[PDB]
């Protein structure tokens, strides 16, 4: 069960 990460708090997002 994979996710993405695009936190709009920790301007880190990889997902696409």
């Amino acid at each position: 069960v994979p996710i993405i990460y695009c936190n709009r708090r920790t301007x880190k997002c990889k997902r696409f």
